[PDB]
Order: structure tokens, then sequence, then C-alpha cells
């Protein structure tokens, strides 16, 4: 019956280690120290007062390395150096984070899941996890000052940063910058009204949490019938739907249960128009959080 | 638009150095060392053909100090003294881990929300948060070799542990036992089918869901009609809801949305019949594991 499915962090210890406090006159936020650097965005370069369209080539020059004020709660950290990457600064410090991990920067796609380290005045407070929207929002939990939080996915013991926090959307849902300074999606680092692209289902996710109701038992929705990928993806842009892209994770379920992928995107179609009452791991509505890795980890424990 | 909740565990650093490798013969799983002792399930003395109704009274009384290996991975930790405390074993070594957090033991009431470590082989590899079930079960994820994964809340800096992982019942989800060395409900640490009690919702939980609805603009389901705390608890009864016991945490909601309690309890007894095609923070199915506090903490930042 129960799925065995939760949402899944990975432990945040190594990543406790490295927040950061970084202060800017009247602004405060969070960064995070790796070696000598402290990355953190650069609006807190800004008075409260120029949120909206900031011009932040003049607040950059107008700043000193004494501009800055680094704490670690959980030290004082020296800035020795500024430099501004996208919507990000970062700064050298005197002291290099003895706890520093070993760690890599990546940029994360849409339907994948990372970790996030929600932190306050440099103290983590909690960590969840998210998958990136196909819009390139997070569906997170952010209040103020918890800009600078970060998010990061883990290969063996290498933690690979791919997230750190800038803004809440209109409708609720967050965004921010890669480590090579970049916003996720079209999005700018400003306090204004900005055009939402439209989110869409994680193809590739549903199939994913279909497959994980056929290991758990559920497959009244398995049919004979099947949709190629090609014809499934002209399918999928006409009704909100990301195009499918297999992978190997995804063969695994496939070869671990019998059913094959385009048996479960003929589903999908059928599901899209209505569950009929009936139930899939408990939800009467496609589920695409869940990743073909959050599955195979879980539920095969591969 | 998105409700800005998601399940959000503890950061999980401070109880990562406390979780070890408990060996003993051919079984092995996860202990959590405070001070000078190690706590892990009392299976661990079972050899892997007599797990189904074991005698643990005969089991102990054949170990000596020296049938436990215990080995930190994130040192070798000389056993020096061994007692069981009803499903948990005690066990006393050597050194006192010097990265011990100021902590407590308590009990976890159903409808309450507390952070998990998973771990294996004395490696954490991943949290999640979970709420006590009205049966005293969790929907979690565990895999063989979690035994001795801990569950904790927060108060400040006091880590407050209540949960140490034992076991997966017939329907996928879980129980474990409390520091204290019973079991939560009625369940025995033997592997044999054991009765499941019905689950139910949590009453004060789907309330503070309710509530987090309105904080984000969605009331629909709100009317002027009421329902006595009393009056909805005889009704609770009949329809496999806990009983509403009110807190000051529902209250600031209360006070915060103009809505009262009762509103939402009589907006529940028309919901459970039916959300006819509405939908309440993206659900067409009432939700109870958010708490209160949870909703007080993420959407208001109390
Ligand atoms: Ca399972
Ligand atoms: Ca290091
Ligand atoms: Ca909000
Ligand atoms: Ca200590």
């Amino acid at each position: 019956h129960h799925s065995g499915l939760v949402k899944m962090s990975h432990p945040s210890g190594d990543v406790e280690a490295c927040m950061v406090q970084v202060t800017c006159g009247s602004m405060t936020l969070n960064g995070l120290w790796l070696d000598n650097t402290v990355w953190c965005p650069r609006h807190v370069m800004c008075p409260a007062d120029q949120l909206s369209d900031p011009n932040y080539d003049a607040l950059l020059i107008s700043m000193t390395n004494h501009s800055f004020s680094v704490q670690k709660h959980i030290a004082n950290l020296r800035v020795v150096g500024h430099a501004m990457q996208g919507t990000l600064l970062k700064l050298t410090v005197d002291v290099a984070n003895p706890s520093t991990p070993a760690y890599t920067f990546t940029t994360v796609k849409p339907g994948a899941a990372f970790s996030v380290l929600a932190c306050y005045n440099g103290r983590p407070t909690g960590t969840f996890t998210v998958v990136m929207r196909p819009n390139y929002t997070i569906k997170g939990s952010f209040l103020c000052g918890s800009c600078g939080s970060v998010g990061y996915t883990k290969e063996g013991s290498v933690i690979n940063f791919c997230y750190m926090h800038q803004m809440e959307l209109a409708n609720g849902t967050h965004t921010g910058s890669a480590f090579d300074g970049t916003m996720y999606g079209a999005f700018m680092d400003k306090q204004v009204h900005q055009v939402q692209l439209t989110d869409k289902y994680c193809s590739v996710n549903v199939v994913a949490w279909l497959y994980a109701a056929i290991l758990n038992g559920c497959a009244w929705f398995v049919k004979p019938n099947r949709t190629s990928v090609v014809s499934f993806n002209e399918w999928a842009l006409a009704n909100q739907f990301t195009e499918f892209v297999g992978t190997q994770s995804v063969d695994m379920l496939a070869v671990k249960t019998g059913v094959a992928i385009e048996q479960l995107l003929y589903a999908i179609q059928q599901l899209y128009t209505g569950f009929q009452g009936k139930q899939i791991l408990g939800s009467t509505m496609l589920e695409d959080e869940f990743t073909p890795e959050d599955v195979n980890m879980q539920i095969m424990g591969v």
C-alpha cells in the first residue's frame, strides 16, 4: 500500500559548515564559504529603497573590501577581495574554510531534484528537496532573509552546488542563480513584476511515479496500448507536458517491472483526461515531483 | 498561488555526528552515540533465522561486551558495558562522543512532526520529515539496514530524540521505538504479522492546512456555518478523524486570518463528502501532513 516514497534530502552537515552571514550596510543575507571565497547574492549591495531596477555596476564600484562584513555563527572573516559574477558576489577572505567539502559547481536541469539548506542570518534552519520546474522556478519555502541559501546535489562525497536563492515570484514560487552567476530561466534579480513562463508536467517524472505504483502493486492504468516517444512528445506539446527523454534510470524501472515506457506514455495520455475516481499511490492526479532516481533509490535500493 | 509549504526537516549535522555502526555477529545496523552510551535496536543480537518471535532475554544473557562491535565512519569504540531497555540496547563505550549535542529524550504524539536521519552501515544517507500517524506508524522510506536510524525534533539548540527505527509493517509503513525502549503503539519487535490499527485523518493538521489555504487567498470552503468542537468530535469518531484539540498555534492562525476554528470544522465535514471538483492548495483531498507549527513557521515566520 504505502509507496515508501518521501521527499528525501541529502544530509546537510557538510553544507551547514559552509554557511555564513554577509552584511553590507543595511542589508544582510547568507553566503557560502568555500576555501578562501564567500559567495552571496549581489543585491546585498543594494539599499532597501532601490531594489527595483538597481544599477549593480555602479553599486559595485562604490564598494570596498571594508563595505562587507562576513561572520560565521555555527568567527569574523576579513574580506580582502571582492568581485561580481553575474548575479553573485565573489568575496575573497583571509581565512580558508577548514571544513570545505569536496565540491563542484553545476547547473540543474528541469525535472531534476536537489536539496536546499534554508538559512537565516547565517544560521541553517531547515532542509527540503525540490524539483526544478520547466519554467525554471522551484516550489520552495523561503522567507525574508533567506537569500543566499544554497541548493546542491551529491555524487558520493562530492557536493555539486547548483542554486543560490535570490527571489520569490508573484505566484509564490522561487528562483535563484547558478554559481556561474546566471539566474535560472529568463529571470532578473530586480524587484519588479516579471513575466512568468507557464509550468509543465515533467513527463519523465510522471513515468517514474507510475513505475513506482507498479512496484507497489498498483497497475490498473497499464494496458497493452502503447504510444511512441515521438507521438507522445507531439501530444505533450499541446497539453503542457515536457517532451519525454528516456534515461538509463528509467530503463531499469522498465526492466524490473516488465512494463515498457511506451505503455506508460499511453497511460499518461488517458490519465490526463481523468482518473475516473480511481487512485494511484493515494493520488487522484499525476505526480511529477519524484524522479526516476528517487524511485530507483528509495524503492529498489539501487 | 503556491502555498510556500514544503516538507521541511531540521538540518541534520548535529545528529550525523552521532551515528555509528553496531555489529553483533551476522547482523549489522545503526546506533546513536551520545556521551559514553550507544543506543541501538536489540534485534541486532538476533540471528537472521530467529527474527520471528525471538527470545531477547536469552539472547542478552548469551552476549558479552566483546559480542558487539561499534565503528564510526563519518573510529572503533570499545564496548565496556551492555544493557537492554525494552526494545533497545544501551551499550557503554570507553570514549565519550566529543560532538554530543545538547539533547533530551521525548515521546512524539500522533499528528506531531519529526525529522528522520536515514542511515545505512552507520553512514547517513538522507533526511526527511514525517508525522506520527494515529495508529503509531510513520509513512517513511526505509530499506534493509536502516534500523537504528533516528527521529528527532529540535527546540532551540536542544535535540529531542523521539524515534529509533525498528521495522516495516505489511502495508509499507514503518515503526520503531522511543528511547525509553517502548515501541510506539501496540507493536512488537518481532518479524511476524501483527494487527495494524486503522489510520485516521489528523483533524488538527487538516485545520492547519485549511488555514494555510486562507493565508494564500484560497477560502471558497469557508462559510458562516460553524460546528462546535464537541459536535465535530462526535462526528470525527464516526468518520475516521481524530478528535480535535485546539492549541495556541492554531489560535494564532485563527487570529491572523479572522476565521474561527469552528468554521473550519464545519468546512472539514462538508469537504470530507467531496470537493465538488474544486481544489484547495492544489489538492482535491484533505491534507493532514502539515502541522499548525509548520504553517506558523513557513508561511508566517513565527
Ligand atoms: Ca517498499
Ligand atoms: Ca575538507
Ligand atoms: Ca507565502
Ligand atoms: Ca557538545
